């Protein structure tokens, strides 16, 4: 329903005829390692536990302690060897009893009933397949049996994708970690360290990509032009479909911005085109106007229409600033920040259009964490990698050129007002930030592969290499062709958009 015209997405880099080609076919065809702080890639390739009963039989032995019995068998068996197992066993033994059975010619040594040095988090690698970060988190902190803010991440990684990303969490142990390893399906964990901080959101530098596009329709000469224009120049640094949501987040933001608050919960509430469950509890609001009515037919608690409806229950349809003013913070900031992205990517296209690829007089650049402007004779001194373009508000200088105009314009269709981006209420107040308008992604490299079947994954995954599949070998020729692409990405920038610029397709399905 939504298009990449409807949102601004409509120019490109590349003067390439456009082809055609599948995008996340399966899971496997699209794999995310996060790029840390220091540079590391971050791999699940190690199990080990960092340093006669190993961790295993310690973390046996610690679950027996709180909440029958503990047998540790007797490897290489001698009088000194086994009381020597009775005393360390009591080291690590509480409330614990020790008895040695020899149980038909095997011998066992049967249990009955944080340092300061080493570092408060323990940090590892989640490896997660179909599956959101915050999903991990949610089932590792009932497994553990603790409160998912314990734990801390750079960023949120996708979740149609095999994903790999470093975790931090708060005084558990590598072993309690590894052991849960055996029952869950969908993520690993591994790489275990103790280190002295948390992560921090925003942190990394990046995410390397690679990505499988499936029956490319493009020829040798399409997909070599294609790819030498992206590791070259690369592509336009819009925000992908994904930042504009069921419900078009940036109309909420709109609204908000505007106090139009009816409007806000008609368009968070009301029934509307293409989740089963939403389409329900939109059914049953539209029918009662009534919030407890509306809540029975909803099967989650933390979803923002469940949030908007419990707000709605507090202060009534008279006061829908602070019955929408109950939904967290991170969830409203959304809506209002999807309105800036859709403003933006309609400017930076209007950029593009009306002065090219080229750095001009007027353009604001990035001269480290500084924002200021090209002149008329220090033009060729910059590139078209230095040029940001900003997000609306009340904070940010605008560029000197006919795109203000445009901005100016383009607020004012929406009875806002650029000379003063404030708003009555705190929460919805944007400072405004600076974007790159093109991105270069590093560390670019490609092959066509030919395939037959579909199933069959083009590379391995993490699992795999420490599974030791077999890494997939492809013949010179066959019935399909697939364009294979490795790409490293900075933050907030939307591999679609990196795919989008080589396929010259919009992106719908």
């Amino acid at each position: 329903g939504l298009t990449e015209a409807d949102v601004g997405i409509t120019k490109f880099v590349s003067s390439h005829q456009g082809f055609s080609g599948i995008l996340k076919e399966r899971y496997s065809d699209f794999v995310v390692h996060e790029i840390g702080k220091d540079g590391r890639i971050s791999h699940l390739n190690d199990l080990s536990i960092p340093v006669p009963s190993e961790d295993i039989f310690t973390v046996l032995t610690a679950e027996e302690k709180q909440r029958t019995s503990v047998a540790i068998e007797v490897i290489e068996d001698t009088k000194e060897k086994r009381t020597i197992i009775h005393q360390a066993i009591k080291s690590l033994f509480p409330g614990l009893e020790t008895k040695t059975e020899d149980r038909e010619g095997k011998k066992y040594i049967v249990a009955y009933h944080w340092p300061k040095s080493r570092g408060s988090y323990c940090h590892f690698v989640l490896y997660k397949e179909n599956k959101d970060t915050m999903d991990a988190i949610n089932v590792l902190s009932k497994y553990l049996r603790v409160k998912p803010n314990i734990f801390s991440y750079m960023g949120t990684k996708d979740k149609r994708a095999i994903t790999v990303q470093e975790i931090a969490v708060l005084k558990i142990t590598a072993q309690r970690l590894a052991h849960l390893n055996k029952c869950l399906m969908n993520f690993k964990l591994g790489n275990f360290s103790y280190q002295k901080n948390p992560l921090k959101l925003g942190e990394l530098q990046g995410n390397h990509f690679t990505v499988v596009l499936r029956n490319i329709t493009g020829t040798d000469d399409q997909v070599q032009q294609a790819m030498n224009s992206l590791k070259e120049i690369g592509f336009i640094n819009y925000y992908g479909m994904q930042r504009f949501g069921a419900v078009p987040t940036y109309q909420v933001g709109r609204a908000i911005l505007q106090n139009s608050w009816t409007e806000v919960m008609d368009l968070i509430l009301k029934p509307r085109s293409g989740k089963g469950y939403l389409v329900k509890c939109r059914e049953e609001w539209a029918k009662t106007k009534d919030p407890t009515a509306a809540l029975r037919k909803l099967p989650v608690k933390r979803c923002v229409e469940g949030q908007l409806l419990r707000g709605l229950s507090k202060y009534g349809m008279k006061n829908i600033v602070s019955a929408f003013g109950i939904i967290p913070r991170n969830n409203r900031l959304m809506y209002i920040h999807s309105y800036q992205s859709y403003v933006w990517n309609n400017m930076v296209s209007k950029r593009i259009e009306d002065y090219g690829l080229k750095p001009v007089p007027g353009d604001l650049v990035l001269k480290g964490a500084t924002a200021t402007y090209i002149e008329e004779d220090d033009v060729n001194n910059y590139s078209i990698h230095d040029v940001v373009m900003p997000l609306p508000g009340f904070d940010v200088i605008y560029p000197k050129h006919k795109i203000q105009e445009a901005y100016r314009e383009m607020l004012t269709a929406d009875n806002l007002d650029i000379d003063n981006m404030r708003h009555k209420i705190r929460d919805y107040s944007l400072s405004g930030a600076y974007r790159k308008i093109i991105i270069r992604p590093q560390n670019v490299s490609w092959e066509v592969v030919a395939y037959d079947d579909p199933k069959i994954p083009l590379f391995n995954t993490d699992v795999d290499n420490l599974e030791g599949k077999t890494p997939p070998v492809f013949a010179s020729e066959g019935k399909y062709r697939a364009l294979k692409m490795d790409f490293s990405l900075p933050p907030s920038t939307y591999a679609t958009m990196a795919i989008r610029e080589v396929l010259k397709m919009d992106t719908s399905i």
